């Protein structure tokens, strides 16, 4: 199928929960991602999932695009999810345009068993309304399997 290995999805967050997001993610990333990358550690794979960064556990078909100018031009999000699928463990399914008005997108559905687990927090530029907009990196792994 050759599925596009990264995807992008945008919200408008609030400053509050932007800020602690950041914070968590980072986090994360210093110190519970790191015994998931050396360790294969289960229990860090299930705090992953549990606090949801991305919020898309368990959505079956939320929408993303591998373009990261459609979010920041669309929907001039301040949070951007970037996540790497280099294994394909998302199910993206393409759909196309249809019409006036719609762009083409991968529906995407994130399962139990795939965490997008944070790597990097990044300050990439601000919105239309002055906000700082940041980036949210993420690698889709796969739960480990002792
Ligand atoms: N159609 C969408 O909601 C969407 C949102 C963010 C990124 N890509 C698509």
């Amino acid at each position: 199928a050759k599925p596009p290995t990264r995807l992008f999805r945008g919200l408008n967050l609030s400053e509050e929960f932007t800020k602690g997001l950041i914070d968590q993610a980072n986090a994360m990333i210093a110190n519970t991602t790191e015994r998931l990358f050396t360790d294969h550690s289960p229990e860090a794979f299930k705090q992953i999932k549990l606090n949801d960064l991305s919020k898309m556990s368990g959505r079956t078909n939320a929408s993303t695009t591998t373009e990261i100018k459609l979010v920041k031009e669309t929907w001039d999000s301040n949070v951007i999810f970037e996540m790497l699928d280099p294994d394909g463990l998302l199910h993206s399914k393409q759909v196309g345009r249809h019409g006036e008005g719609t762009a083409s997108a991968f529906s995407v559905y994130l399962p139990e068993d795939v965490a997008l687990v944070p790597v990097k927090v990044t300050l990439d530029g601000k919105t239309q309304k002055g906000e700082n907009r940041y980036v949210f990196t993420f690698v889709a792994v796969k739960s480990p399997d002792f």
